[PDB]
């Protein structure tokens, strides 16, 4: 059952809506009526507002997620967002410090839970709505299944509603009421022997080690020869190319110029964006973010270096050629695997480019919004 989720303005498990339905579960909400008081925590635990711009607070969030964040279904790989990744993820334009909420255990003064949101304009089925994007919900492994997570959820909802914002977008690997879409992850091996060693991949009695290395070999030469790291001059051209491209989709972020600068200007070991400029015009782009996983219980390796497909647009090449070059640039940047969801145009190139189907899928959710669900080809946004 979903005893907490049932109490929320989200679809029931059997709710099915027509294409023409595109509206809040609960309208005419009033900032005036929102609770002013912080939700109650169990005895000896306290809210804490985290300053992600302070290196020590940001270290505390980092340590909590390194120890306690999401794993694969077999508990071998744990997401290991870097501290600098977290700074970038949480400091987007017009972010609110008061949306970065920790919970401390009073007796140790240590952070045991966290939840965050950033503001984002989201276009769902051709209506743009101010939303919050919720991410990084984490409770310490030692305090699980004590119903802390609905306290964290209800508290960020209250803070977000104080800002006159009544919809949110979030993603999870767990099934919850009720996905507006569901995208499988696919994986394109780069460092094959490592991936075998750590049990990310496997060999069969058809594939020997040398065969598997040969299969995934790539030519160190770009299809689009001028693709280069994006520069601050490129920001308006990226904004034009990406903004135009994204409008075809059922669900996508509407980016200002300033969000473009934030979300794409490269930061080593965090975000990589490459552009093809022609005539002072940006005609193609490739982006991917770095998200390592800590490898649990492997004597030889501690970390799996992984690049995640972000936003990719081509006007002068094929999309296969574009994504071939995205794999190469990730190889050039020392990544072991290139990961992508079956969103946008991506699935169309998976078989050709030797991506393998994963064992997880990422569900997309909206809070307080009622709409038809859609196939993930129609999803045009990637959350972190
Ligand atoms: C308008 C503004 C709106 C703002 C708010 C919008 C919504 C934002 C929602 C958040 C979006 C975050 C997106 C995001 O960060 C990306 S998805 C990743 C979330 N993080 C992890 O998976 C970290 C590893 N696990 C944990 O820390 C814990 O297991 C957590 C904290 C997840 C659950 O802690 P726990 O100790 O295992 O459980 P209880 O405390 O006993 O709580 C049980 C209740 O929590 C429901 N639950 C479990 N996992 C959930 C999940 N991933 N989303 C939503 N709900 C989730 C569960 O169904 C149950 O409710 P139910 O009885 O109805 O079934
Ligand atoms: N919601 C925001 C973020 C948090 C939610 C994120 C939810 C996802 C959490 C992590 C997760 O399950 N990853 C999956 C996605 O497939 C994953 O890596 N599988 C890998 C490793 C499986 C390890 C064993 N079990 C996987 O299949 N390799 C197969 C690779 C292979 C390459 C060669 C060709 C065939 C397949
Ligand atoms: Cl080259
Ligand atoms: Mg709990």
């Amino acid at each position: 059952d979903y005893k907490f989720w049932y109490t929320q303005p989200v679809p029931k498990i059997n709710d099915e809506f027509n294409e023409s339905v595109n509206e809040p579960f609960i309208s005419d909400n009033k900032v005036e009526d929102v609770r002013k008081d912080e939700y109650k925590l169990p005895p000896g635990y306290s809210w804490y507002v985290c300053d992600v711009k302070d290196e020590k607070d940001r270290s505390e969030i980092y340590t909590l997620l390194t120890d306690n964040y999401v794993e694969d279904d077999d508990n071998i790989f744990r997401f290991n967002y870097s501290a600098e990744f977290l700074l970038w993820a949480l400091t987007s334009p017009n972010y609110l410090k008061t949306w970065h909420i920790g919970v401390k255990y009073d007796a140790s003064n240590k952070l045991i839970g966290f939840i965050s949101a950033i503001p984002t304009d989201i276009c769902i089925h051709k209506r743009t709505i101010k939303m919050a994007e919720v991410n990084f919900l984490c409770v310490h492994k030692t305090l699980r299944s004590k119903r802390l997570a609905p306290v964290l959820i209800k508290e960020i909802t209250r803070r977000i509603n104080l800002e006159n914002i009544w919809q949110a977008i979030y993603t999870a690997g767990v099934y919850l009421p009720k996905p507006v879409s569901d995208a499988r992850y696919y994986h394109r091996s780069i460092n094959v022997k490592k991936l075998i060693e750590i049990g990310f991949s496997s060999l069969n009695s058809r594939l020997t080690m040398s065969r598997a290395i040969k299969l995934y070999r790539v030519e160190d030469t770009l299809n689009i020869k001028n693709m280069r790291l994006m520069k601050k001059k490129d920001v308006e051209g990226v904004h034009k190319l990406l903004g135009s491209y994204l409008e075809q989709f059922n669900l996508y972020a509407v980016f200002t110029k300033e969000e473009i600068a934030h979300w794409f200007l490269p930061i080593e070991n965090v975000i990589y964006t490459y552009v093809n400029e022609e005539n002072g015009k940006i005609k193609d782009m490739i982006s991917f973010y770095s998200l390592p996983s800590q490898i649990l219980g492997n004597d030889k390796y501690s970390t799996l270096n992984a690049a995640y497909s972000f936003y990719n647009v081509t006007t002068t090449a094929t999309f296969k050629q574009l994504m071939q070059d995205a794999i190469l640039l990730a190889k050039r940047n020392n990544f072991d695997v290139f990961n992508a969801l079956e969103v946008m145009q991506n699935k169309s190139v998976f078989e050709d480019l030797k991506f393998g189907e994963g064992d997880g899928s990422l569900k997309y959710y909206l809070y307080n919004w009622k709409c038809a669900s859609f196939a993930p080809a129609h999803v045009g946004i990637v959350l972190l």
